[PDB]
């Protein structure tokens, strides 16, 4: 049943779990496959924004150092930032311009 609820391709989001809420997660969730974002899960470096709830600036950037060294040495890293954008994202009903601000890698 739609098991890969993405919607929307060529904005793959994805979600830090081991530091995200299930509850917020499944809020997230099921919103942006209904506001056109698609889910990205698993190890993928097909990811090009990397959310995730309560991490400051080193806090994402250590994760994202453990993320590539998953990923083959040349994949190009995702967009490091911050929750807050999916979030706003999701208000607007699609993805908005991601600032300095919520990329506070």
């Amino acid at each position: 049943g739609t098991p890969p609820s993405t919607r929307f391709p060529g904005v793959a989001i994805y979600l830090v779990e081991p530091r995200m809420g299930r509850s917020r997660r499944a809020f997230l969730t099921g919103l942006a496959r209904s506001k056109g974002f698609r889910v990205l899960d698993a190890c993928s470096s097909e990811a090009t924004h990397v959310v995730m709830e309560e991490t400051s600036a080193e806090e994402a950037v250590s994760w994202q150092e453990r993320r590539m060294a998953a990923a083959p040495p040349g994949c190009t890293p995702p967009a490091l930032l911050d929750i807050s954008w999916l979030t706003e994202s999701l208000g607007a009903g699609q993805p908005v311009p991601v600032e300095c601000r919520h990329r506070l890698e």
